[PDB]
């Protein structure tokens, strides 16, 4: 397939829950701009890890049967790879952090520097 342009924004799937603020209803984080051209050095398959099984078509990470949970991350389900927060954080953050350590061009590691659209 062809990668979308750099104006692309990743947001939470509709219905996505959020940790309540004690007793007050919580809210979602800001959305995340994601520029593919800045990740040209990474093979598509590395992120779109099920590409082959999906026959060359690129499916959204949250599609049914994939990281489809709409449940917020807590202690009880902290290890569940089906969670949106785990799927994206493991992919995005780990690489950025590792590159930062090696002192080379990298992406954001701070919450506010990735969740920006607002
Ligand atoms: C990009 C390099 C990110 C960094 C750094 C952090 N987050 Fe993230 N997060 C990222 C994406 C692409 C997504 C999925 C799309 C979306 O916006 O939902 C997420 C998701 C979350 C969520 C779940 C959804 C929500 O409640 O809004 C949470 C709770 C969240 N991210 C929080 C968060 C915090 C506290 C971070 C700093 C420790 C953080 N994120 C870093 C991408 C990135
Ligand atoms: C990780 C750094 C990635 C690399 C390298 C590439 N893509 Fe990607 N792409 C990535 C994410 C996290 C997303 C959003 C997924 C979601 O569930 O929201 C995307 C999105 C796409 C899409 C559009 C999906 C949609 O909105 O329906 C396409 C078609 C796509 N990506 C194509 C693609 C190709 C061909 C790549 C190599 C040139 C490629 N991506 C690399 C993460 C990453
Ligand atoms: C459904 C066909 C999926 C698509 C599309 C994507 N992922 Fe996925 N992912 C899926 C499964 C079945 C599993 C593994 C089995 C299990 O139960 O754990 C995963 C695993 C990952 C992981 C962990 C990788 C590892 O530990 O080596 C991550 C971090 C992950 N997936 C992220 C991710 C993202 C961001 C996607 C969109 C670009 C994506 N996956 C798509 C199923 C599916
Ligand atoms: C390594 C395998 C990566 C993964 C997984 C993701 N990113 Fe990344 N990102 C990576 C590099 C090497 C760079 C720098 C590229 C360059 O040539 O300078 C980036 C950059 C970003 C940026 C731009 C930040 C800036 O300083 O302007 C953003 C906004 C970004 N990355 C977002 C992002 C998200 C949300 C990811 C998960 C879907 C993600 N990156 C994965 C390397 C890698």
């Amino acid at each position: 397939a062809d990668a979308p342009g750099d104006d692309y924004v990743i947001s939470a799937p509709e219905g996505m829950k959020a940790k309540p603020k004690g007793d007050k209803p919580g809210a979602l984080q800001k959305t995340v701009p994601f520029p593919h051209t800045k990740h040209a050095t990474v093979e598509c398959v590395q992120c779109h890890h099920t590409l082959e099984a999906d026959g060359g078509a690129v499916k959204k990470c949250t599609t049914s049967g994939c990281h489809d949970s709409l449940e917020f991350r807590d202690k009880a389900n902290a290890k569940d790879i089906k969670l949106v927060e785990n799927a994206f954080h493991t992919q995005c953050i780990d690489c950025h952090k590792a590159l930062k350590k090696d002192k080379k061009p990298t992406g954001p590691t701070a919450c506010g520097k990735c969740h920006t659209t607002n």
